[PDB]
């Protein structure tokens, strides 16, 4: 097969940043897919099948309103365009201010068109609040169709 | 030397309502499939990996019993009946009443299947009043042919 | 007539508290090699297989501490028997009369296994596994 996928997880010796990296127990790159920059680069135009899934937690709720999100982009290699594919807003505390642990998934996915060397990024704003605990919470990958 | 495949994707314009398009960028009906009677037709025999997503959105939480399915239906040529392939069920509301959020659950479906010819395949929510298209983030239903 | 190694199994809704899993019974299959052994799939050859997951939790109100539910698909390499994560997830059902709540959990990804590797996926909480209609919940593998 033929077929352009990858799919790469957090790296743990990155803590306190989304370092995506192609670990060698549950990650690859595979038919043409890189890894350049923390982005994923697309061998070939086409329709790509592109998701995600991030956890965020903490221990109980602190002052004001903590946000989360967690954005997915592509940069076509053209014009150096930047583009927003996919985007979430999460906010895991209401009045709870005493503490407990709180747990915020943000899982995102879609069908898009890309074209030959358009750089796609997976980030988020709180990589403090960035789950380490379990070997595949965190993940980002492509699989054409 | 190409297979049957379909990638169809909700009309942003059928107010309160699931109406799958093909006619549309980045849609896709090829070798094959058809989109009938808001359905997509099996073309042959074989297997075939089915797949949706559907986005809610409500206002806020006035209640915890704010109940959202998603089910994939296969309506068989033959016995001509209704059975579940995939189906799932959220509750996106936990209290809150103060000022009410905006909240947005996305459901995923998908499973490779032995399908026959002729027999179609529906793609349906119980609350299409809650459907958005904002970036979290993608309405489509689509088959491929293994 | 496709030749390529696939699968699509479902949980015995006659298997109480347990999350058991069952083969080419009402819309389930197992194909081209691929076989289910001790509740695991067992991988047929070598190369990148498509593994997704599904599984749905119902309670009936809100109880006492913090209540956690998770879903992991592992893989058991064939040489040396180890268990590595390949997907999970965490999700928390409750935030503080009867009051029935429902919280699905879909996991998928693209990975390269060898031919002897075995895949499980398991949950937490077999108590609160939801298997009242068709498709609730399943497991699957498809090769590229
Ligand atoms: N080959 C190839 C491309 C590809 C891979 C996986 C899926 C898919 C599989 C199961 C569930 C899904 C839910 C939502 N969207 C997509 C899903 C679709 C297309
Ligand atoms: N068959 C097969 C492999 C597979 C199936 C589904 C998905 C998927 C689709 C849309 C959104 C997602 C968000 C988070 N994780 C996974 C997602 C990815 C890979």
């Amino acid at each position: 097969s033929d077929k352009p996928v990858a799919h790469v997880v957090a790296n743990p010796q990155a803590e306190g940043q989304l370092q995506w990296l192609n670990r060698r127990a549950n990650a690859l790159l595979a038919n043409g897919v890189e890894l350049r920059d923390n982005q994923l680069v697309v061998p070939s135009e086409g329709l790509y099948l592109i998701y995600s899934q991030v956890l965020f937690k903490g221990q109980g709720c602190p002052s004001t309103h903590v946000l989360l999100t967690h954005t997915i982009s592509r940069i076509a290699v053209s014009y150096q365009t930047k583009v927003n594919l996919l985007s979430a807003i999460k906010s895991p505390c209401q009045r709870e201010t005493p503490a407990k642990p709180w747990y915020e998934p943000i899982y995102l996915g879609g069908v898009f068109q890309l074209e030959k060397g358009d750089r796609l990024s997976a980030e988020i704003n709180r990589p403090d609040y960035l789950d380490f605990a379990e070997s595949g919470q965190v993940y980002f990958g492509i699989i054409a169709l």
